[PDB]
């Protein structure tokens, strides 16, 4: 699978995998 650390909602041809943590704050992690 190929993921991204996203700012906002995962992109509609990716799904919520997981979380990113960046200093502490969590952002979706979304992945094909």
């Amino acid at each position: 699978a190929t993921c991204y650390c996203r700012t906002g909602r995962c992109a509609t041809r990716e799904s919520l995998s997981g979380v990113c943590r960046i200093s502490g704050r969590l952002y979706r992690l979304c992945c094909r």
